């Protein structure tokens, strides 16, 4: 029972030009990695070395043009820079940007591969930039390739292509792009919960809302859950599991859990505007190590008090080594509306509801 670690500084040095204090901070990973240290959660794990993504490794989901636009960035001028960026929806670009992308990718496939071949148990990867909303063809949110679907293929790449990977998306916002990758698949299951108030909340698209099941063999294998009109907390996330995600992840029986982890959702962050505790994530965690004999991989997503995201993914590391779960009630009835939606349209495809 061994847990894994990757976490490299050098994905740190992808910054905002023109707003040192832009949210998606340097020091986002640099104080959860300290906190790890801190509590002394560092050393009781495994360390996985971190690597770069190759670009063929890339085009797993992305187009070559993409790809190709990303690595151009490398050497652009700060004018380019900027009007690069400004051609996506809320993307900065530094020349430094498209490396630490490759970083965050290749360590979460490092960590996959430990999963997959015994060498640990599960493992939790401390990276930026985030993925789940970059597209095969586009950058998006602060993510440029989406590194949770680049990690279900890579995993079904050295392993076989029909490997079930469940995605389990808890970041406060919809992984637009990690649900369009996969929404004909049925080899890789998305679980997302995210605030979405009527598609007025980022993305802001109607793409996130509870009737997108999936498409033709995907039918089904797509499951969103979206929160309206109410500040969420432990109560109905602890809900959403119990009645949706895990009878339907236990009925996929799923070979390799990812989670996209964004910590945005928390208590005191200021853009997701919930409160799950650390406590809640950490019941979270426990709940999904019950799943694919305990191979579950935790991917830094987003997430900006950078109190409240080293709290909470330490909550997680000390579930993934095995720490009792912490001690923690009705639901505003907005959230009863929106679980009670995901069931009324998900029980044609997954009979245990
Ligand atoms: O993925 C994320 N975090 O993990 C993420 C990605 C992109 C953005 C874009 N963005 C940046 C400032 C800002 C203000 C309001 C709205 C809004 O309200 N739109 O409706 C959106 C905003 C935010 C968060
Ligand atoms: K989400
Ligand atoms: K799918
Ligand atoms: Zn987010």
């Amino acid at each position: 029972p061994i847990t894994g670690l990757v976490y490299d500084q050098r994905m740190m040095l992808h910054h905002n030009m023109w707003d040192s204090h832009h949210p998606e901070l340097p020091q986002r990973i640099s104080r959860i990695f300290s906190r790890h240290e801190e509590l002394r959660l560092l050393s009781r794990c495994h360390r996985i070395p971190a690597r770069l993504a190759t670009e063929e490794e890339l085009a797993l989901c992305h187009s070559s043009k993409h790809i190709s636009i990303i690595k151009s960035s490398e050497h652009m001028k700060p004018r380019d820079l900027n009007r690069l960026g400004d051609e996506y929806n809320s993307i900065f670009i530094s020349n430094e940007s498209y490396t630490c992308a490759l970083l965050a990718a290749g360590s979460c496939f490092n960590s996959a591969q430990a999963i997959l071949t015994g060498q640990v148990r599960n493992a939790v990867a401390i990276v930026r930039p985030p993925g789940h909303h970059a597209e095969k063809d586009t950058a998006c949110g602060f993510c440029f390739f989406n590194t949770a679907a680049l990690t279900a293929r890579y995993a079904q790449s050295i392993t076989r292509e029909s490997l079930r990977v469940l995605i389990v998306d808890w970041d406060v916002h919809h992984g637009n792009g990690t649900q369009h990758i996969f929404e004909e698949d049925d080899s890789v299951l998305y679980i997302s919960l995210h605030r979405y108030e009527d598609g007025a909340f980022f993305p802001n698209s109607e793409d996130a809302n509870y009737d997108k099941v999936g498409l033709g063999k995907g039918r089904g294998y797509n499951v969103n859950i979206p929160w309206n009109g109410g500040k969420m907390g432990d109560p109905e996330y602890m809900a959403a599991f119990h009645h949706l995600v895990m009878p339907i992840a236990r009925e996929f029986a799923p070979e390799l859990v990812l989670v996209s982890a964004g910590f945005d959702a928390a208590r005191g962050d200021p853009l997701g505007g919930f409160q799950v505790t650390p406590e809640g994530y950490a019941h979270l965690t426990h709940q999904l190590m019950s799943l694919a004999a305990g191979r579950v991989l935790i991917i830094l997503e987003g997430g900006y008090n950078l109190t409240s995201i080293s709290e909470s993914m330490s909550m997680c590391t000390s579930m993934l080594l095995g720490d009792s779960p912490p001690s923690l009630t009705p639901l505003k009835t907005s959230a009863t509306v929106s679980i009670n939606n995901v069931l009324r349209a998900h029980a044609p495809f997954w009979s245990s509801l």
